[PDB]
């Protein structure tokens, strides 16, 4: 449920930078999609997210095709669809998504904020669950619904970590 090694960040604010974007969405859409995924977690933790757009984050956000400086590959199409960084300093508690895919603000694959909500689950330190209905679940599967708010199992996750 939490990343394996129990590495953590100490401070409840931290800072994020999207450091560049997808042509398939407006800026803006991109923006908002991070916002409302950081938000899913920090309704349930004393967590705060506050976004720059110059400087050292410590949370970097970007698009990336095959091999881009860290060692893990991206795949093209389909796969693999984005993959992050424990906490830690550096690239630690980085995200990356995969430029290759088809990025969305719908149900259709791939919807960027879930994929995001996911990505950054493991950039605050926690691993994969078993429960088949947590966000934190290995497989990609969007569920169609009305109550946009983190499943209880992710919520003891978080909670577990930083209180
Ligand atoms: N319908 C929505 O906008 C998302 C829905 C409501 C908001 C809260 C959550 S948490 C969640 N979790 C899942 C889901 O498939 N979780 C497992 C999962 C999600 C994204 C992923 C992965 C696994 N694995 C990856 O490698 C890439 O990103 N599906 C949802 O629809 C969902 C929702
Ligand atoms: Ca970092
Ligand atoms: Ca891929
Ligand atoms: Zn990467
Ligand atoms: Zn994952």
């Amino acid at each position: 449920m939490l990343t394996p090694g129990n590495p953590k960040w100490e401070r409840t604010n931290l800072t994020y930078r999207i450091r560049n974007y997808t042509p398939q969405l407006s800026e803006a859409e991109v923006e908002r999609a991070i916002k409302d995924a950081f938000e899913l977690w920090s309704v349930a933790s004393p967590l705060i997210f506050t976004r720059i757009s110059q400087g050292e984050a410590d949370i970097n956000i970007a698009f990336y095709q095959r091999d881009h400086g860290d060692n893990s590959p991206f795949d093209g199409p389909n796969g693999i669809l984005a993959h992050a960084f424990q906490p830690g300093q550096g690239i630690g508690g980085d995200a990356h998504f995969d430029a290759e895919e088809t990025w969305t603000n719908t149900s259709a694959n791939y919807n960027l904020f879930l994929v995001a909500a996911h990505e950054f689950g493991h950039s605050l330190g926690l691993a994969h669950s078993s429960d088949p209905g947590a966000l934190m679940y290995p497989n990609y599967a969007f569920r169609e619904t009305s109550n946009y708010s983190l499943p209880q199992d992710d919520i003891d996750g978080i909670q577990a970590i930083y209180g």
